[PDB]
């Protein structure tokens, strides 16, 4: 499995909630680390940060090591654009990504996609094509609406009830590790 | 005929040539005027300025006065996003666009698309579905190759012969002036 992480570095996320976020991620990588599993991370906002590719991870496969040194981005939310860059570069052959393997994407966001030229319509359709499975963790009040949830039901793979986890706040992410974990195991064993 | 212009305001355009382009536009809108014609203007770079809308035109049908105050935006070349907006905002009924009218668009730019999240692959198609006729004018030494002009043909309608025009300097736009004018009359008569 080519398991990649897309995390929201929006400056709407207070340093420690962002601290937490970061700890969540380390933990799941260690928790899902099979032998042939690869990992990659990028930090998206208004600027886009590749912290590491599959290709790298295999010559230093240590979640605590690589997760540790990340720096927040603060800008706004270009989720769609972020998606396009995952598919477009993370999941490319020269980046470690292996062709006969499962493509998995886990997104973590705290708001709605603000000020993005692209849309889900522009990026969604090409993610399916190469067949990327998408699981979305949405965090906070921003997601309590009868429309905010739509954006989340949308970045997800179908069915959405099994791909979406609407948590209450940074702390409260520890609460779904077993879930998010077992769902990603079941599709490899 | 709902006729709209997209003028490149990038930083590579020196101020006297930016003034030359502003002249061209005023003039052509003059020459192409008829009682049923409406004109719209947008300048793009990295930012996007809608100078006058279809229905605001019909509030002060005066090319010349309307073009006078236009100051240069200074960005870089985000041409696809520009096409998008032209198509999404200007040929919008609420911005005065008429249901049974023709939709002609004239693009003028001194460069290659650069650092644009969108591809022409994401805009050309919306432009076709909405029946938008595109003419491209590529000014300067950027479209100097059997390659960069290939940008022009992609943007422009088919056959490419008829919809593309390239001139060496701004000061030469005056040369394709009469040939353009006519092209845009064979649509209507
Ligand atoms: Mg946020
Ligand atoms: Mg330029």
């Amino acid at each position: 499995s080519d398991i990649a992480f897309l995390i929201d570095g929006s400056g709407s996320i207070i340093p420690h909630d962002f601290r937490r976020m970061k700890e969540f991620v380390s933990t799941v990588m260690e928790q899902l680390k099979k032998s042939k599993t690869l990992f990659s991370l990028m930090q998206y906002s208004e600027e886009f940060r590749i912290h590491f590719t599959f290709k790298e991870f295999q010559n230093n496969p240590n979640p605590r090591s690589l997760v540790k040194p990340i720096t927040q981005l603060l800008g706004r939310t270009h989720t769609a654009t972020g998606i396009r860059k995952v598919v477009r570069e993370l999941f490319n052959i020269t980046n470690g990504a292996r062709k006969n393997a499962f493509k998995i994407l886990v997104v973590i966001t705290d708001g709605e996609k603000f000020g993005d030229p692209l849309g889900y319509e522009d990026v969604i359709p090409e993610a399916d094509r190469e067949g990327v499975i998408r699981y979305v963790i949405g965090v906070g009040d921003a997601f309590r609406s009868e429309k905010s949830r739509q954006e989340l039901n949308t970045i997800a793979s179908k069915p959405p009830r099994d791909h979406v986890f609407q948590v209450n706040n940074f702390e409260a992410l520890k609460t779904i590790q077993n879930q998010l974990r077992e769902k990603i195991f079941a599709i490899e064993g």
